[PDB]
């Protein structure tokens, strides 16, 4: 397998469909990468987000770099070894968690990671997709700070850039994703979007639109801030979402995600189904013997009640989250291969116009 | 199958091996029963329960009553279906944790539980092995109250067996096991035994020696009080144990056990190996690559190192309680295993001598 080819087998309208090669394995595109913080999707085996359909999962630099240490996981074999999953891994970059759970032109001290740490730490981690180190941008946002930081981005992304290409083992095995910002304007986002391909990168992900936004402004922003980017790279939307927002998205030119919604609501009583989310602690679910959902193929939905589920997790019992979080990551992967599907075929319209219209009603 | 015929295939002084067949299928003796509290074994999906070697395993009376009601779980299908475990379940009467988590002849109402509704109960749930309802002996305990405890027992023994007997669905299906009670007198051991067999149970348990005695002194109690109970009927040690305690009670006779110690010690950090038991919280792991146990066949140690589990458990993940509670669960079937062949070859006083010398090494 090559070190990175993404390749489009079928497009309608702004979507498309195909797959990253890389060597440790084939990305199905519209991918939707399970979040895993502390070296593990939370109360999941490997091998269980495996059999869910995923096909790399995220993690997380800011996280690990505390706990337990980059080069302690280096030194035990790096991250694919030390929490047993053998497939792709995208790293983020840091800068995010960092904002959120001294900042300068350098990079930022908190309670250090520049552009060239954050690259090391990824490295260090063994992780497939590097994820430049950018400012996020708060929204809102003036325009005048939404172009400072943008600007910054960008001049972090070259340094970012730099610093991969520095380390032959790192650019010859690994690949490298620029990240977009600009708020929500227009103009910036077209700035940052040229500055991102005259440096060049693998991938491009759209960054600053998971945090705040609804989905309306989400997604006319998405539609003139996706098509700035190179056709025939990945993009790749930041911390979206519900699936509603993955639909909505794809319809819109993204071939990637990532979210904790599946993972941290599953272990709050959310289930997702096709009929829309239900929370399983309800007590219209006490004697429930249906699955979580109707047409689900997940393990949970073959095995197990609502009625069940429902008292696993009023009783804060381990087994809840597990089931909960099992069948919520394998909704999202049917979801994403209904869209391949739908997209291969010539009927994705017809797809997000169906699900929608079952999804909300 | 029978709904119940107890074997035994080989002895060694006081040990047996053997097995018990029931319509839900056999139990190889002497066997360790994990304990599923509410309609769980704690962070475990029933089949990893069962990959671990477990035959039965043992549910509670008291909390599934309270928490989602008997009556409830028999609506939907009993507690087989429920949690889907549909092998053999063991469940106690529940006034043991009634005791522990408005006391009289008629049985205790607290924040009602007599023989009468325990058996009811525990068939609402369908359970395999029904106990009969008790009074639990505080230890230490003066010889009167210990004797008009124990006589209580048993009068409350012959009062589960006819409502037991009464059901003619629970009778014909299931089994019923009485429990010796008597603290640490000989002679109250001798008269609850002997009261137990006029009775005639299907098994014997010997209750009351969990609650704080000492290894020592539940030893010599067991030395005689398992010969007083009749020699062709499974024997029940309820609530031990340790890896060293079960050992020492086969050598004495005993034939079934439970324990919460490797599911509960487990998610607190405590892992089961034949070189004695380790904390794998302690600092000592952060970096070491070498599975729980050097030997243990587990799925647990085949994959992960102490240094990823340490790291788990440290960063409170739900992934490391449920590897910590799937090894620890194999080690004690592993050990159930070793004891059982050990006996089957007439070496079982070479393989006790043998594991102390390490385990305590
Ligand atoms: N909005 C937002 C995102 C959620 N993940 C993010 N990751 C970095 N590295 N940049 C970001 O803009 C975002
Ligand atoms: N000691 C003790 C026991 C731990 N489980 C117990 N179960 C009942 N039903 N009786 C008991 O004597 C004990
Ligand atoms: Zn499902
Ligand atoms: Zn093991």
């Amino acid at each position: 397998r090559p070190r990175f080819s993404f390749s489009i087998a079928a497009r309608e309208g702004k979507a498309r469909t195909g797959t990253i090669e890389m060597k440790r394995g084939v990305i199905r595109t519209p991918a939707f990468m399970p979040v895993g913080t502390a070296a593990t999707v939370k109360a999941l085996k490997p091998e269980t987000v495996r059999a869910t359909g995923a096909d790399i999962i995220l993690g997380n630099t800011y996280h690990l770099m505390l706990r337990p240490g980059a080069e302690r996981i280096a030194k035990l074999g790096g991250l694919h070894s030390f929490m047993g999953w053998d497939r792709p891994i995208l790293t983020d970059s840091g800068g995010y968690q960092v904002m959120s759970l001294k900042q300068s032109e350098e990079g930022v001290t908190f309670k250090m990671l520049s552009p060239e740490r954050s690259i090391e730490i990824q490295h260090l981690l063994g992780s497939d997709i590097v994820m430049a180190f950018d400012e996020c941008t708060p929204y809102p946002a003036t325009p005048s700070r939404a172009a400072s930081s943008m600007e910054r981005s960008m001049r972090w992304a070259k340094r970012s850039r730099d610093a991969f290409d520095s380390r032959k083992e790192q650019a010859e095995n690994a690949a490298l994703f620029g990240i977009q910002q600009g708020s929500v304007f227009e103009n910036l986002r077209q700035q940052s979007a040229d500055a991102l391909a005259e440096i060049g990168f693998d991938g491009y992900a759209v960054g600053g639109l998971a945090v705040g936004q609804g989905q309306d402004e989400m997604f006319r922003v998405l539609d003139f801030s996706v098509p700035m980017l190179p056709d025939d790279k990945p993009h790749y939307l930041m911390g979206v979402g519900k699936p509603d927002d993955i639909v909505g998205a794809v319809e819109r030119g993204i071939d990637m995600f990532d979210c904790v919604l599946p993972t941290r609501s599953g272990r709050n009583g959310q289930a997702f189904t096709w009929d829309g989310p239900i929370n399983i602690r309800n007590a219209r679910f006490s004697e429930d013997l249906k699955p979580l959902d109707s047409e689900c193929h997940c393990a949970v939905c073959q095995k197990w009640s609502r009625a069940y589920i429902h008292h696993l997790i009023r009783a804060g019992e381990i087994l809840g989250a597990m089931l909960m979080t099992e069948h919520n990551i394998a909704f999202y992967q049917q979801l994403m291969q209904k869209i391949r599907d739908s997209i291969s075929e010539g009927r994705f319209s017809q797809f997000a116009q169906d699900f929608r219209a079952r999804y909300f009603a």
